[PDB]
Parts: C-alpha cells; structure tokens; sequence
C-alpha cells in the first residue's frame, strides 16, 4: 500500500471537511499480522512530519480559537458512578465483577488537576481519561481495550476465556465505542480564503476540546495499561487501528456508523497474502513460546479462523465505502 497516497486522501477528506468537522477519523482494519500497525503508524507519521515542514516556513501561524466558550461536555450523557461504587470497584482490582461478559452494560464515569474517568464492563484497566512538538495525527490501538487477565478469570468459563483471548469479545466493545462516540462528538462540535489544509486547521485549533487518553498493551505483561495515548486538541486526524473496527457484531457494528455519521471517515481494511501472514504469525507466537516448532504454529494459524482472518472476513459490516488495500511484502 502507498502510505504517502493514503497520506493525501486524509488531507483531502480534512480540507474538504474543515468547516463542518473538527477532526477526520481513519478506520484501518487487519487481521492478526496483517501489518495495520505499521501502516497505521507510517500513516501518522508522514502527516505529522507534513505539519512540520510547513510550520517551518509559517513560523507563527498557528492560533486556538473559543478561548471565551466553555468546554465540550463529552461526559454529560453518562450516569456517574457514585463514590461508593466507585469505592467497591477499586476494591475489586477495579473490577466489575457481575458485567465482564455484559455487552450492554452502560459506561459510567467518576472524578478520579481534577480528572474524569470512563469506564465499562472491563473496569479501571481499559479506562478512558478526560481532563479539564505538535502533532496533528494521533493512533488509537484497539490493543488496549483487552479485557484484562483478570477479567478473563471471571468469565462463566475462563479456560475458553483465555485460549481466545483476542476474540471479539475479549475485549471492551462497550468502552471502545465509547471512545468513539467522544470522538464523534469531538468532531461534530463547531468550527470557526486560502486553500492549504494546513493554513486552515492551524487557525482552526480549539480551546474547547480537552486531552483525552486511552489506554495501550503492555506486550510483556500482557495486559492494558493506562493513558498511553493522547488526543489533544491539535490532534485533527484521529487513525483507529484494530481487529474488530468492522466487525457486524454486538458494539463492534455501532463503531462504523459512529464514526461514518460524522461525515469524515476513511475506512479501510488490509486483504492479506495468506502465506506471507500465515508464516509471519507462525513465527510471532514461536517466539512467544506458545508453540515448540514453526510446524505447530502454522497449524495454528490454519485452523484458527480468528488468527487467519476469516472470522473478520466472514463478519465484515455490508458497507461500500470500504476500501481494500494490500500490504504484500
């Protein structure tokens, strides 16, 4: 895939959208080893260094306007977990012991400078953070909304829990749409003769949208770990990059619409070289120990459709706007 080109269709869709959206979100959906990681990541980048470039020769251009508004409310609509709950769940390993498995449980959020929390059936671990050298483009890994090891231990049937961990639900669908949802809101909010993009959203930046942080994996201790993310108020171009962003099941299938009702979406999803991916994941969890030889780990990968893509595929939302790109090596 060309990142540069990819590069362009998001300034472009920004441009196009300046006055009616603070900020452009890109979805980037791969099956395990499908390498949206990286793409993900040289996308931001080639963005952020673009900005850069053009802050060189435009030294003092950049402004941040609403300074007399009030902040976007992005909380509002939850109920707040009163002080005692508060209490009893941070008791609990911050835990909620009875809706680890509870797609529809509601995310609530608690004053945690002061400080707001948000969190859902995955508890404290996959918490999303509001509070009261620049970038524009910012990744949102979906890595981080692991249900946490803990959590697993307290689904009906653990041992399965844990085999797939990965699954769709294995994760904090409810607070990952969450994030969504504060982003859209983030980006319906309102804005505001030159035509350089860059020009228009460094005079554009706004007072009102607070840092929001989202939780990372921590790989080596494989769980979620807090704030590894930050979306400021000069983050204009968010890319979400993840194994369910398109998935026709349960949150998962509200996350597209969230994000496409916006009117500033990208939306694309990786087709993989099967024998190039399968090898590449065959030799990931060999150096991971989960398998003693190359052999095994292929099987593996074979007879795990949740690892060979064809539970995404299977399970990818009927949308055209879709675009399909590879990432052969």
């Amino acid at each position: 895939v060309d990142t540069h080109k990819l590069a362009d269709d998001v300034l472009q869709l920004l441009d196009n959208r300046i006055e009616d959206n603070y900020r452009v979100c890109v979805i980037l959906v791969g099956s395990p080893g499908s390498g949206k990681s990286t793409i993900a990541e040289e996308l931001c980048q080639i963005i952020n260094e673009k900005y850069h470039t053009f802050l060189s020769e435009h030294p003092n251009v950049i402004e941040v306007n609403d300074r007399l508004k009030p902040m976007v409310n992005l909380v509002d609509s939850l109920k707040t977990l009163q002080p005692n709950k508060v209490a009893e769940m941070i008791e609990n390993q911050g835990l909620f012991k009875d809706h680890v498995e509870d797609v529809n449980f509601q995310p609530v959020k608690y004053s945690a400078e002061e400080c707001t929390a948000v969190v859902a059936r995955g508890g404290t671990a996959n918490a999303i953070r509001i509070a009261a050298s620049i970038n524009i483009a910012q990744i949102v890994p979906m890595d981080g909304f692991h249900l946490s090891r803990r959590c697993l231990d307290l689904f009906k049937d653990p041992q399965t829990a844990h085999k797939r961990r990965g699954s769709p639900s294995t994760f904090d669908s409810n607070n990952f749409l969450q994030l969504c949802k504060i982003l859209a809101k983030t980006s319906l909010c309102k804005v505001s003769s030159t035509s350089s993009v860059f020009e228009k959203l460094s005079k554009t930046f706004s007072q009102t949208i607070p840092d929001i942080f989202v939780p990372g994996f921590n790989h080596a201790l494989k769980d979620p770990t807090p704030d590894q993310y930050c979306i400021s108020k000069f983050t204009r171009i968010v890319i979400l990059e993840g194994l369910y962003l398109l998935y026709d099941q349960e949150n998962w299938k509200k996350i597209y619409k969230t994000l496409a009702d916006t009117g500033a979406l990208l939306v694309y999803k990786i087709d993989i070289d099967y024998e190039a991916t399968e090898e590449r994941v065959a030799k990931r969890h060999l150096q991971s120990g989960l398998v003693t030889t190359i052999a095994e780990g292929r099987e593996k990968f074979r007879s795990n459709d949740l690892l060979n893509g064809r539970d995404i595929d299977n399970h990818l939302i009927k949308v055209d706007n879709i675009v399909h790109i590879r990432n052969d090596h």
